[PDB]
């Protein structure tokens, strides 16, 4: 009942191959070439322990840096000023051209997927998501735009607490394959999203993952692509990356938006690289100048009552699957639980990358911490 996806290959039949057809014909073909889709699977190295500091440059003004990385449970950190890698790090075991999981950094490359379609003309976020995902009414995504999607100002019931397995957030989880499915839950992301439910208001800010989902199947919906695809169209093809970035997927094909990309520290500075470049990259313009601008001037401030975020950012607000500081120095981020950071310093022209570990998700102490390190190190690549 959730309508038209794209096929896993050309000629595919709806949500096939699965775990028990990917051996037969004519699934096999492709399943051969691209199993870890299919099935989790191991790197066996081609190269046959110690972290790496190479922090610059910015070393001398902020002499505890390495320390304090340390603290935050630092995986890769990566700062770009202008086109240069001024400063890296490392932690033991993790290699500098290693991926790492975005969790919902994957959000604003979403966002900038649908911002190229925007700038093609092929989306309209004045329109209503169900003129995209017709399949949707019923839902708490009958009657909101496109732009209340992008803007997350949807009120919607969806339980944050994950211990509870009654919970959407865990739910949302097992449906995509993140979790181990629990008899009666959703076939997939899809219909997953279809079970979703609201008060009907809009306006105010509501961080909700589904959000993002919703939008990868109305990308689907306009391409006729895979959102696995279409990231690689539309971004990530346009980066001149050092590596293909990695996307989790769920039982019919369909890219985890919301969380499930991994990459490497700097390939994802590329992307910050491009938002700094008015919205282009190496390969082509990713999305428009306006776009880019409209992120950078941030959302509606009155939507924000996040208060995890107003706390540190007063004048913050958030749009198109970016968080906007609102601060002095108009600092945009994406984020993502457990540390991750597109943090964009278009004072300075710069681009930090900072994922991590943090044992927890998101608590008031590791947000304190990890915002002081941003916000440090911005301050130190201001001229002097």
């Amino acid at each position: 009942s959730t309508g038209q996806h794209p096929a896993r290959y050309p000629g595919a039949a709806a949500g096939e191959p699965t775990l028990d057809s990917w051996q037969e014909p004519p699934h096999n073909r492709w399943a051969f070439a691209h199993l870890g889709e299919m099935v989790p699977s191991a790197a066996v190295s081609r190269r046959p322990g110690h972290a790496l500091a190479r922090l610059g440059a910015i070393a001398a003004q902020l002499p505890d840096l390495e320390q304090r990385l340390e603290q935050t449970y630092t995986d890769a950190f990566l700062v770009l000023r202008g086109t240069e890698v001024v400063a890296e790090y490392y932690r033991a075991g993790f290699a500098p051209d290693d991926r790492h999981l975005l969790m919902s950094v994957s959000k604003s490359l979403c966002g900038t997927v649908v911002g190229a379609l925007v700038d093609e003309g092929r989306i309209d976020p004045a329109q209503p998501v169900t003129e995209y995902v017709p399949e949707l009414a019923g839902s708490v995504y009958d009657g909101p735009s496109v732009l209340q999607v992008l803007d997350m100002q949807i009120s919607i019931d969806y339980n944050e607490d994950y211990v509870d397995p009654a919970s959407e957030v865990q739910t949302h989880d097992r449906s995509a394959g993140w979790r181990t499915r629990r008899h009666g839950d959703p076939a997939d992301t899809y219909e997953f999203l279809t079970t979703l439910r609201g008060d009907g208001s809009t306006g105010e800010f509501q961080y909700c993952s589904a959000n993002t989902d919703v939008l990868a199947w109305i990308v689907e919906r306009v391409t006729g692509l895979r959102y696995v695809e279409a990231l690689s169209t539309y971004l990530w093809a346009k980066l001149d990356a050092d590596r293909d970035a990695t996307i989790t997927v769920d039982t019919t094909g369909f890219g985890f938006a919301h969380g499930g990309v991994s990459c490497t520290a700097r390939d994802l500075a590329r992307v910050g690289r491009m938002m700094l470049d008015g919205g282009v990259a190496p390969g082509g313009r990713v999305v428009s100048e306006d776009w880019v601008r409209r992120v950078l001037a941030g959302g509606s401030h009155e939507a924000m009552t996040d208060k995890g975020f107003t706390n540190t950012f007063p004048d913050g607000s958030y749009t198109r699957q970016w968080w906007c500081t609102g601060n002095e120095r108009g600092n945009v981020s994406g984020i993502g639980i457990h540390g991750q950071n597109l943090w964009l310093d278009p004072l300075t022209d710069s681009v930090i990358v900072k994922l991590s570990s943090w044992p927890d998700p998101d608590t008031e102490h590791w947000h304190r911490l990890q915002n002081g390190i941003l916000l440090d190190v911005s301050r130190a690549l201001d001229a002097v």
